[PDB]
């Protein structure tokens, strides 16, 4: 058989032969009530389903080796895992070409048998071609691309940023069980730091890649299938990312929005309600390249740290090597881009809080009072579905005189609190003159209720904190 024929006689989807099935969900509550110390979260959950097909992959600073322009790849089930099968035959030449600036021009050059060596190697010569005619400029700035996104799974995270999971878990240190147990909250940035790319000249046809006297059973044999078709890089983005994780113990649906708030330094980063959520947040930023040496880490409480991590990012030089971010590929049966196809399921965990209060109920009038406290405690069955339990404070219609001070604690998921003082001018209660009447009232943390005054001219407040 013939390359030409042979790469023709191949019968794989274009489009489901490079696809990730990112994991089907687990049985989740739509509702659930949860009381933590001092506090009741109430979380909604909601099964969402995102389909990405980027063109773009990225590449594990550990294989970059086997990925560059004029590579030669399979699309097998191991490239979706970001380390790809390599395809390495004798080769006809091949011709690369830089994108950096002022360049019209001569950014092109001729590789004679592209392997990754003399492949650096004229993208290496191309560079200094650059540098020479640009002999006393080194510093450029990064070509920076912007992605924000809330952690719910390792999954969901993965196709959101389209990055490698392990490479996130480990670099960052997402925990991804607090996270899917609303224990924490977890917003990921990614700060994309492209300075050039190299781009490999496509062939009119698959045998023009491949050198006369390598043949289509050598390829068979060297793992090329309907399963497992031919790829070649044809564009490789290279420079540096950074990545920053926003940590937070808190339920509070303003996280997203404090945190938002936070990376924009928005005024109202400065606001009470975004301070509790500052107080319990840690901010890591990593940065993935070449420059930066390995294992480097920024583990802060003040995001003035962060922000000067990707202000230090943002301008390469050209004197100092660059090692490749992400790569395309082509199919060489119809040289089309190879997109994957990103299937995700995932467990949209929505959260609130509510911290316990306690009416203070001070009699001191001239005159007996009567007091009608009450509320609802909120819990969460099965289904979903809120469930009411009546509860009423036990000295509920018993007889006060002056001076009498007490505490109605509510637990965080008390809901419809009524306070009610009645003056006994009268024969019994279902007669008597409210002093103070109130429904619905907010659940803070002090409900002061005083009835004071006299038994013709009576005095009531209710305040809060």
């Amino acid at each position: 058989q013939s390359i030409d024929s042979g790469i023709s006689s191949l019968s794989y989807n274009r489009n489901e032969v490079l696809a990730s099935n990112g994991d089907k969900i687990e049985s989740f509550v739509p509702k659930e009530g949860k009381k933590a110390g001092n506090k009741f979260i109430v979380v909604e959950r909601q099964k969402r389903s995102l389909t990405t097909s980027p063109v773009d992959i990225s590449i594990i600073d550990s294989v970059n080796d086997r990925t560059y322009p004029g590579a030669l790849q399979l699309a097998d089930k191991a490239f979706v895992e970001n380390r790809p099968t390599i395809l390495m035959v004798k080769r006809k030449p091949i011709n690369i070409n830089i994108d950096l600036p002022g360049l019209k021009g001569e950014n092109s050059i001729k590789v004679d048998d592209p392997t990754y060596g003399k492949v650096s190697g004229a993208i290496d010569e191309l560079v200094s071609k650059w540098n020479e005619k640009y002999s006393s400029t080194h510093t450029l700035p990064a070509r920076t691309q912007y992605s924000e996104s809330m952690v719910y799974s390792k999954s969901q995270i993965s196709s959101a940023l389209w990055v490698n999971a392990k490479v996130l878990e480990n670099s960052l240190g997402v925990d991804f069980n607090a996270v899917a147990n609303n224990e924490k909250k977890v917003m990921i940035l990614a700060y994309k730091q492209i300075f050039y790319t190299v781009s490999a000249d496509l062939p009119k046809n698959p045998s023009d890649l491949f050198d006369d006297s390598v043949t289509f059973n050598d390829l068979k044999q060297k793992g090329v299938s309907n399963e497992a078709p031919p790829l070649m890089v044809s564009n490789v983005a290279y420079g540096r990312t950074i990545y920053v994780k926003l940590e937070t113990t808190s339920s509070s649906k303003d996280v997203q929005a404090a945190f938002k708030a936070l990376i924009k330094n928005t005024d109202i980063k400065n606001s009470q309600q975004y301070k509790d959520i500052y107080e319990n947040s840690s901010f890591t930023a990593v940065v993935l390249g070449g420059d930066a040496q390995e294992h480097n880490k920024v583990v802060t409480k003040d995001f003035d740290e962060i922000r000067k991590v990707i202000k230090d990012n943002a301008t390469f030089s050209t004197k100092n090597p660059a090692y490749p971010i992400s790569y395309t590929s082509v199919f060489l049966k119809d040289n089309s881009v190879a997109a994957v196809h990103n299937k995700t399921d995932y467990i949209e965990t929505t959260s609130t809080e509510y911290s316990k209060g306690k009416i203070n109920l001070d009699h001191s009038g001239a005159y007996v009072a009567q007091f009608e406290v009450a509320w609802d405690e909120v819990s969460y069955d099965k289904e979903g579905n809120e469930v009411l339990t009546h509860k009423t404070w036990d000295g509920n219609y018993q007889d006060k005189t002056a001076h009498y001070s007490t505490v109605i604690p509510l637990e965080a998921n008390a809901r419809n609190i009524r306070i009610k003082a009645r003056e006994a001018t009268g024969l019994a209660w279902e007669w008597w003159r409210d002093v103070i009447s109130e429904y619905d009232v907010p659940l803070t943390n002090n409900i002061n209720v005083s009835i004071w005054g006299t038994t013709l001219y009576p005095g009531s407040s209710i305040t809060y904190n």
